[PDB]
C-alpha cells in the first residue's frame, strides 16, 4: 500500500494550534518548518517525479483582530496555481523511500518575478498537498495526498507574536 506520512507531525501540530504563519515576500521565503515526508509502497524500480502545490482552504480572507483569526472578507481572485518540482525529480522509487523527501527549496512569493516561486494571497489560507506522477505511464499516474496539519495562513509580516516566537525557538 502507497502511504506518505508527515514528518515532525508534533512540530507542525504547535504551529497549527496558533494558526500557522508563513512570510511571503517579492523575491520568495522558504517555509519554517519545512514540508517534509516519508513514502512506502512505491515500485522500488519505477521512477516518479514529486511535485507540491498549495490549494485554498476557505472561500473568505483571515485578519487577525484582538489576538484572534477571523473572517476578513471576500476571497481575492485565486493565485495561479503554480507546481513545484521536487529538485530530485524524476528518480527510483527507491530513491524516494530511503529517507524522507524534503521540500527544503521551495519559496513562497506575493510577486510572480520568476525562480520556481509559489505565488500566495496574503490573508488567505492554504494547504500543502503533494503528488507523485509515474514517469513514462501512457495513463498518467498519479496520487496526490493533503497534509492537513500543515495548513498555513500566507502573510506579508507576523501577526501572532507567539508565532514569530515559535519560529525563532524551532528555527
Ligand atoms: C491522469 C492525470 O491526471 N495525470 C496527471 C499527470 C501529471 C500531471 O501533472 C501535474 N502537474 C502539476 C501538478 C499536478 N499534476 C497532472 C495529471
Amino acid at each position: 500500500e502507497l502511504r506518505v506520512g508527515l514528518e515532525e507531525s508534533e512540530l507542525w501540530l504547535r504551529f497549527k494550534e496558533l494558526t500557522n504563519e508563513m512570510i511571503v515576500t517579492k523575491n520568495g521565503r522558504r517555509m519554517f518548518p519545512v514540508l517534509k515526508v516519508n513514502v512506502s509502497g512505491l515500485d522500488p524500480n519505477a521512477m516518479y517525479s514529486f511535485l507540491l502545490d498549495f490549494v485554498a482552504a476557505d472561500n473568505h480572507r483571515w485578519k487577525y483582530v484582538n489576538g484572534e483569526w477571523v473572517p476578513g472578507g471576500k476571497p481575492e481572485p485565486q493565485a495561479p496555481s503554480c507546481v513545484y518540482i521536487h529538485p530530485d525529480s524524476p528518480n527510483f522509487g527507491a530513491h524516494w523511500m530511503k529517507a524522507p523527501v524534503s521540500f527544503s527549496k521551495v519559496k513562497l512569493t506575493n510577486k510572480l518575478n520568476g525562480g520556481g516561486q509559489i505565488m500566495l494571497n496574503s490573508l488567505h489560507k492554504y494547504e500543502p498537498r503533494i503528488h507523485i506522477v509515474r514517469v513514462g505511464d501512457p495513463q498518467r499516474m498519479i496520487t496526490s495526498h493533503c497534509f492537513p496539519e500543515t495548513q498555513f495562513i500566507a502573510v506579508t509580516a507576523y501577526q501572532n507574536e507567539e508565532i514569530t516566537a515559535l519560529k525563532i525557538k524551532y528555527n
